[PDB]
């Protein structure tokens, strides 16, 4: 599924991400825009053989099982395919574990490089929330 901007902001708020670990909703929308262009089916292969999955490009090295990332963990206890659903629940529940891990949203390199310190409230401007 390709979300609209406000549609995704609403879905993320309904699943309890707004101000999760202190990160306002626009931070999560901005991260989704630059990780996936709001496409739940986005995948990207890394040089190390791990793969990033879904709207927040969650990596198989630590967070999900894809059966092709040797020596990896599955800390969200999900198949990586769950992260490609039209239903963002699994992506949201896993992102909550990642952002609690110690480095906050710096875990998302696109958020650090493209969202951090910017006017992220722009990403939810106009939305009925
Ligand atoms: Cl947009
Ligand atoms: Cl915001
Ligand atoms: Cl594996
Ligand atoms: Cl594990
Ligand atoms: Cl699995
Ligand atoms: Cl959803
Ligand atoms: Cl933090
Ligand atoms: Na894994």
């Amino acid at each position: 599924k390709v979300f609209g901007r406000c549609e995704l902001a609403a879905a993320m708020k309904r699943h309890g991400l707004d101000n999760y670990r202190g990160y306002s909703l626009g931070n999560w929308v901005c991260a989704a825009k630059f990780e996936s262009n709001f496409n739940t089916q986005a995948t990207n292969r890394n040089t190390d053989g791990s793969t990033d999955y879904g709207i927040l490009q969650i990596n198989s090295r630590w967070w999900c099982n894809d059966g092709r990332t040797p020596g990896s963990r599955n800390l969200c206890n999900i198949p990586c395919s769950a992260l490609l659903s039209s239903d963002i629940t699994a992506s949201v529940n896993c992102a909550k574990k990642i952002v609690s891990d110690g480095n906050g949203m710096n875990a998302w390199v696109a958020w650090r490089n493209r969202c951090k310190g910017t006017d992220v409230q722009a990403w939810i401007r106009g939305c009925r929330l």
